[PDB]
């Protein structure tokens, strides 16, 4: 009767959701109470951490402070986590994705239903594959995606902002806000799932460039340029690229020019995009000094946008994703990026 | 045959304007090489500024240290600067450009076109003012740009409204350089709403930084902001509207630019903070009173709730709103109906 959901992934953002989650799901009628959350059981000092969830009601180790809803109950075994449910929220990191999906395929209720908040992009035979696709084709199951300019921290502490939630169906569409909208999380529902969930991607290729502004010495302006530019590419690389319908009204959701902003203002990729200009040390030395190795997205993306161009012969109707490319991989002068923009498509 | 053009303004914009004007004028057939620019006549240490533009090539109240082409010619007189113009750039400041026009009027070329850079409003588009004293077709440059950046030629786009795309292509020939970079769309008074609608957001991301809010907040604040505009222009312009010309420099880029940095957001900010004044911060703003002009027309229309971002910052500058409310007044927006 009541829909039940299980909210797979538990970590920072996971643990945000299920505060949500977990506290409309209590509150509206149309949700079952009892949501599940599984969690990658960990010896949390000797104790289970998933014992110190259902216990405590706090994510001790990756939402410390903060209380997770009593009905939302840690499970260590993630097909008995989603086995009831028939709405399904993927929010694990990337890397674990395919493990957890291979777990589950075959397991899922009938007639069940996903919705991705993994921001990002795998790969594929188009080269880009999306996780929303890679999760709905291995599992068989309809998606819907979450994204937006947010972060969990804030999303935890009732921190106003809003987000995207793409998905094809209105009803399962309408459904999906109902259960994830507050106040302090406001939801726009649009039909265009590959959309909202590629900018995610390309958000990251473009702040590289910001960063190259940032540490260049541009000013505002000529960083805006920059990003509406970005923008103007991410708009068309979608358009050639992207299944399902593309439209320029979905670029200015928060899945858009919103995560773009602040993407471009503050984030890893801006940062060390801006280090890498000012300092001349390498993408990789600056990925062990403040990522402790971490990869980052937005250099592989642009390298993956070059070789999908490359096949098509359409690499200099690019040229910001392009110098992205250059700079990071081929030695080209980061001095030379703004260049790369002097006759830009936009223009022509 | 070939195209006259005179910059109607001499400050630190048409300067800077007339650094690339020169230049494209010189060098395109299309273009009289003879640039006049109508300079207000001012004694620099007993020599007249106009006599030292012609001789130094530089504009050295305005824009000093900067070399104008010397086919640019300072002429005094408006009129005598306009005459034979086949093509008008008004760069002057908003609080005189009646004036000029009222003395223009009726003295210029039967063809004759013009182009506004002019940003802000008079609630009246000022190259209406312009095209309706003066008898002549118009069209508008907005986007992302200082005067500054454009004379040292740091990168940067605008974009120009012009409904003509014969003469668009004309504008764009005549003012585009590898750092000034154009796109020519048609529908005019979107482009030029873009410019003061901004500065409402602005004053609503400014009270965001005050009161404590991140980039993810700031971020809703600048996109419902985008939004409104967008909705507005849909209701107020006569001319068309898409959203998509919301994506040029004039839209997404000038609003980035004006909610990271400019007077609107500096003051809005440090108000919020501090709950200084508004004028004491203002002499230690735009924005506020377009917000009231929107209030006015949204009363007439019967849609004030359907704008809560634009009255949240009239109430707040206008009604004693506290400031405090402001975000509370984005919790319920029509966008997340
Ligand atoms: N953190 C944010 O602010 C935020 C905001 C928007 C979107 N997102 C997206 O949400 C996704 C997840 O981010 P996160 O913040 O929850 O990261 P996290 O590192 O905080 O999550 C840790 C979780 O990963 C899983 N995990 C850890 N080790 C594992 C192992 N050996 N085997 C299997 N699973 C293991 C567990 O579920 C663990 O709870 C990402 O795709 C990210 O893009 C995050
Ligand atoms: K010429």
């Amino acid at each position: 009767a009541s829909k039940k959901v299980c909210i797979v992934g538990s970590g920072n953002w996971g643990s945000a959701i299920a505060k949500i989650v977990g506290g409309n799901a209590a509150q509206l009628a149309q949700f079952d109470p009892r949501v599940t959350m599984w969690v990658f059981e960990e010896d949390i000092g000797g104790k289970k951490l998933t014992e110190i969830i259902n216990t405590q009601h706090e994510n001790v180790k990756y939402l410390p402070g903060h209380k997770l809803p009593p009905n939302v109950v840690a499970v260590p075994d993630v097909v008995q986590a989603a086995e009831d449910a028939d709405i399904l929220i993927f929010v694990v990191p990337h890397q674990f994705i395919g493990k957890i999906c291979d777990q589950l395929k075959g397991h899922l209720k009938a007639n069940a239903t996903g919705i991705s908040l993994i921001k990002g992009v795998d790969e594929g035979p188009n080269g880009l594959k999306l996780i929303s696709e890679v999760i709905g084709e291995r599992l068989g199951i309809p998606m819907s995606v979450l994204m937006g300019a947010n972060i969990a921290s804030e999303v935890a502490d009732e921190k106003f902002c809003e987000t995207t939630i793409g998905c094809k169906d209105p009803a399962q569409g309408q459904l999906l806000k109902e259960l994830m909208q507050t106040p302090n999380f406001r939801i726009t529902v649009v039909q265009e799932v590959d959309t909202v969930e590629i900018c995610g991607a390309l958000k990251n290729v473009v702040a590289v460039g910001a960063g190259f502004c940032d540490g260049l010495g541009f000013g505002d302006n000529t960083k805006a340029a920059v990003i509406r530019l970005g923008l103007m590419e991410m708009i068309a690389f979608a358009k050639l690229f992207c299944s399902g319908p593309v439209s320029s009204a979905t670029f200015l959701e928060s899945c858009g020019v919103a995560d773009l902003i602040t993407t471009c203002y503050g984030g890893a990729n801006r940062k060390v995009a801006e280090a890498f200009a000012r300092t001349g040390k390498s993408i990789e030395q600056l990925e062990k000094e403040l990522l402790n190795g971490q990869k980052l997205q937005g250099p592989e993306t642009a390298r993956e946008l070059y070789s999908i161009l490359q096949h098509k012969g359409l690499v200099d109707k690019f040229p910001l994703f392009m110098a992205v490319y250059k700079v990071c991989y081929e030695g080209q002068p980061v001095g030379e990026f703004i260049h790369c923009l002097q006759n830009h498509p936009e223009h022509m």
